């Protein structure tokens, strides 16, 4: 069982992304878990055909404990039989989005959900703030190979370099690597270029750059990927191609974080 | 003194605003200091005219300890007089944004900066996850008037939704209340309507609408506000206008927060 993790910042298509690989996993017969960890995506809508799935802190509310909750209401079967749960953010103004995390990842254990024939595990995790609460999934040792979405734009880009230095503080000390980069094509002048030089600096590859394409918002629309949308589009050939670099991946470094006088520079050069 | 903190969503020009604000307030001759809480914005940039203000939590990791340091350090004065303090963003992977928000706060009381003659201190704080770590200025009874900028775009609008149930679970504990939404125009074809009609189903009002204009980012890309960059634009009067406002708000509200299905509703008719 290959234990993953997909981090970035919000408003790329991250989680459009992380569906459209699993579905394209599946579809190679790849039995997939998606846990997500992310309150600004809804982690499992494309593959579930979903508007929310109940979270797993939600259903521990309303039913008004955890051991009380069964894995049939928590972990739900969607497209190619990938099985989706979704942790559920924090309490407003209260709650650490850790408790969401570690609340699900000792549910699926106590249930039996990490022993039941896996393939691939992702966590699906918000990299706006690279916190102790959104790391949850490595401190837990439940995701050792990390892929960041970014883009050739500076937040993203900055999102990415912190990502980074976050693995290398739990890889000083156990099993988490980075995997790769995978770009989301913003349409943006040589955008790839960016993204492989960053990769470069860093240590790692630029493992995919998935293109813009307007089949992606129309799939999303329909609360689908483009694997089950439109099987025979040009994207859904992408979505191939970054599934098939993944299941292939021997690429698993400890990266070389850059200064913000590095990262300046590269943005001014591009 | 009033004691005011700006919320709202990464990517949307919270932070731009926000010191263009605090620059309208000190061109009127009110003194304000600028907390920056946000490890995705330079909060001070645009005030001090630098990259990137050194921020308690670096130089006191640095000094060994936050009683090592001096207010100086901590504490710089930029463009009309307007104090500016960064907290430092966590420790990638391991720390909580609330541990600098907190370590701030404290050092600035005990150092005698909120002793001084203020009109304002506004506390510029993400909005992407609303967590117990971004909800401390609101925790330590240091912000009252809470304004949030948000845009017609729906996850800008899940974000005022999400920080206003936040404020909510604090609404009975002290005197902390929502003020307004603050709109960042994107150009959304009738986007002022759009906040408005969010806005009054929160119980609360759109203070300002503010416009896309160019001269923002030709100040923004010199790290400057408006008001000192142009003070002579059609945007620096839109800035008073906000500032001006904001000195005269009487409507402090606990904020009704909306279900998805009320939020679609709303999208939908626009
Ligand atoms: S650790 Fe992160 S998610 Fe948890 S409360 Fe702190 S900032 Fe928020």
């Amino acid at each position: 069982m290959r234990q993953c993790a997909i981090y970035g910042k919000g408003g790329i298509g991250k989680s459009t992304t992380t569906q459209n690989l699993v579905a394209a996993l599946a579809e190679m017969g790849k039995k997939v878990m998606i846990v997500g960890c992310d309150p600004k995506a809804d982690s499992t809508r494309l593959i579930l055909h979903s508007k929310a799935q109940n979270t797993i802190m939600e259903m521990a509310a309303e039913a008004g404990t955890v051991e009380d909750l069964e894995l049939e209401d928590v972990l739900k079967a969607g497209y190619g039989g990938v099985k989706c749960v979704e942790s559920g953010g924090p309490e407003p103004g209260v709650g650490c989005a850790g408790r969401g995390v570690i609340t699900a990842i000792n549910f699926l254990e106590e249930e039996g959900a990490y022993e039941d024939d896996l393939d691939f595990v992702f966590y699906d995790v918000l990299g706006d703030v690279v916190c102790g609460g959104f790391a949850m999934p490595i401190r837990e040792n439940k995701a050792q190979e990390i892929y960041i979405v970014c883009s050739g734009e500076m937040m993203a880009m900055y999102a990415a370099n912190n990502i980074s230095k976050g693995i290398v503080k739990y890889a000083n000390s156990g099993s988490v690597r980075l995997g790769g980069l995978i770009c989301n094509s913003r349409n943006t002048d040589r955008e790839d270029e960016l993204i492989i030089a960053l990769a470069n600096k860093l240590g790692t590859q630029m493992i995919h750059f998935v293109p813009r394409d307007n089949v992606v918002q129309r799939a999303e629309i329909r609360r689908m990927t483009v694997i089950e949308y439109d099987p025979k589009a040009k994207q859904a050939d992408e979505y191939r191609a970054l599934a098939r670099k993944v299941v292939d991946n021997k690429l698993l470094v400890i990266p070389n974080p850059i200064t913000m006088d590095e990262l300046e520079e590269l943005l001014m050069e591009f």
